[PDB]
Parts: C-alpha cells; structure tokens; sequence
C-alpha cells in the first residue's frame, strides 16, 4: 500500500507518484498520477464507518455527485474500496484535479473586475443546475470552490446538501447551524432551518463581497456574533420584514435592538463596478422571500456579457443507522469495481 505521513493512502497500481495536498473534510487529500488517462488526479481518503454523520455525509455526496453532470460542477472520475463491506475500512473518491481554490487565491490575489464578474456567472451557472435538481449545497464558500489554471471554476462538496422542502423550513430562534458561519443567512438564526434556495443565494452574496475587497463581509467571531455583522450592514429590518417572522423570540430580539442605519454598498465597495453592486444587494436582502432567485441572478446587467440561457443547462432528474449506510455506500461504488 502506498503510504503517505505514515497513513495508508492504498489507490493502486493504477494511481501512483502521490503528492500530499492536505486534508479534507474528515481525511487525506492527495494528487496522484493516473495510469489509464495519463493526467494528474485528485483523490480524497474517507475514513467515514464508525460515525452515522460522516456516512450520512459522504452516502450524499455520492449519490449527488454521480448524478450531476455540469461543467461548473465537481465530478467523480472513480471510487476506490475493498472488494468486500468486510475489508472496506476506507473509500477513495477521484476526482480532476484543479490547481487552486478560491479561498487560497482571496488570500494571496487581487481580483479584477472581469475575474470577479466571471467567477461569479460561474458559480451561478453551476448553482442553477443544483436547483434545478431541486438540491440545496448549504455550504458554499470560497474553498469549495475549486478553481484550475485558467480560471473554470467547479461547485465541490456536497456532504452537507439537502433536498429543497420550503414547506418545513419554520423553526425558533438561535437553533440553526446550517452552512460555516461567515456564510449563514440571517434567517438560519431567526426562525429558518436553511430548507430554501435563499439559503444558498445568500451565501453567494458573501462570496461576491469577498471577491470585491480580499476580505469576508460577515465575519462573526463566533455563531451569535454572525447576526451582529449581518445587521450592522443592513440595518435595522423594514417592518414588513419583521412581520414576516412570526415567531416571538426571533422578532421581539429583532425589536429590541437600536435602529441601525445600511451602510451604502459603494462605501464599503468604493472601487466596485456599480452593477456588481447592484446585484450584491439583491442577494443580500434581508428577507429571503425578496431575495433574487439564481436564474434572475444569471439575468442580471452585471452578468450580460456572459448570459445565455440555452447555455446554461438545468438537470434532467430533479432529486438508517451506520451498518445500513456502509452497504449503500457499498451498493453506490459498486460501478467502479473491475466486473
Ligand atoms: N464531513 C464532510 N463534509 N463533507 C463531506 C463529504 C463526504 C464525506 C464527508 Cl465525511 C464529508
Ligand atoms: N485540489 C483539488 N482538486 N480536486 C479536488 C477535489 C476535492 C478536494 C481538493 Cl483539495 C481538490
């Protein structure tokens, strides 16, 4: 077995010459030379069968990531694992490898406007398949988005994704840990269980305000933090919106706050293009009935240089304990096995 900081990282013979890129959501992350294609790949090492969740996670990224087929959307090239559920101890997702993310290029690069415009019609092209299949990412941020050496960009990790159900989204206050914080809608804290589209739509806004300035918009310090940031941008909500939260906890914390004023967006964005700004705020509107829909977001001024509806493809299929989970995980990989 192939070995890598002195853990079994166990991919051949078809995929060798391992360099260690770092670690995943819970394992190992390597590029490996492929044998039968003759390209560098990505391969993550999951360890996932002694906890419900992290089978829960990696059974769902799974079976989402072999259905989809988009440009803008990571794929799986191959799984590798044992031959039988007895020795499958650990499973092997392939993946095309891509130089960078943006999390790693917001750290190091200024962006120009044609880039931010760009990386962002990208994301929602992608993201508009994913709703279209009626699925919600409910993770998205800079280092899941993968980005290669001309700049393509790809959606990665959908082990936190969920079925859209807009009908159960309803909850009470300061409950909800949906997506990673700096990310989360300011509905997840109010009375939202992150069910919707709105959900990712927001998280795309923070995405774009990121791209803007190198640095996260919403940066809460912790999870109660997250509303502090989020309001103190926005302001204090309109009536209208507050009537829309009917929950007493949510909307009598909203209520006991001081008036907050917005702070213009090209305050914040003074060398933003006033379009992208434009768009900004209509992904980050507090309500998220308000909120812009991706397919209204692809229509926007902003994007026109890029937009083309017939290029841009929607899905043709819209979308236990652990010992259960490890045979569907089994069943699921099944494809990839030499028979
Ligand atoms: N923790 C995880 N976040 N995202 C995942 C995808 C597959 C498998 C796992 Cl364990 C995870
Ligand atoms: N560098 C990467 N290329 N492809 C990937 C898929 C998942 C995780 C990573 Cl880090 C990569």
């Amino acid at each position: 077995p192939e070995m890598v900081r002195g853990q079994v990282f166990d991919v051949g013979p078809r995929y060798t010459n391992l360099s260690y890129i770092g670690e995943g959501a819970y394992g190992m992350v390597c590029s490996a030379y492929d044998n039968v294609n003759k390209v560098r790949v990505a391969i993550k090492k999951i360890s996932p069968f002694e906890h419900q969740t992290y089978c829960q996670r990696t059974l769902r990224e799974i079976k989402i990531l072999l259905r989809f087929r988009h440009e803008n959307i990571i794929g799986i090239n191959d799984i590798i694992r044992a031959p039988t559920i007895e020795q499958m101890k650990d499973v092997y997702i392939v993946q095309d490898l891509m130089e960078t993310d943006l999390y790693k290029l917001l750290k190091t690069q200024h962006l120009s406007n044609d880039h931010i415009c760009y990386f962002l019609y990208q994301i929602l092209r992608g993201l508009k398949y994913i709703h279209s299949a009626n699925v919600l990412h409910r993770d998205l941020k800079p280092s899941n988005l993968l980005l290669n050496t001309t700049c393509d960009l790809k959606i990665c990790d959908f082990g936190l994704a969920r079925v859209a159900d807009p009908d159960h989204d309803h909850t009470g206050f300061l409950t909800e840990y949906v997506a990673t914080r700096w990310y989360r809608a300011p509905e997840i804290m109010l009375n939202s269980k992150g069910y919707t589209k709105s959900i990712d739509i927001w998280s795309v806004g923070c995405i774009l305000a990121e791209m803007l300035s190198n640095r996260p918009i919403f940066p809460g310090k912790h999870y109660l933090d997250q509303l502090n940031h989020i309001l103190g941008i926005l302001g204090s909500p309109s009536q209208e919106d507050l009537n829309c939260i009917i929950n007493l906890k949510a909307r009598n914390y909203l209520l006991s706050l001081p008036h907050k004023n917005k702070v213009p967006w090209n305050r914040l964005f003074p060398n933003a293009d006033s379009k992208a700004l434009d768009l900004l705020d209509k992904m980050l509107t507090f309500n998220p009935h308000k909120r812009i829909e991706v397919e209204q977001a692809l229509a926007h001024p902003y994007l026109e240089q890029y937009y083309d509806p017939s290029d841009e493809p929607i899905a043709e299929a819209p979308f236990l304990p652990k010992e259960k989970l490890k045979e569907l995980i089994f069943e699921e990989t099944a494809r990839f096995q030499p028979g």
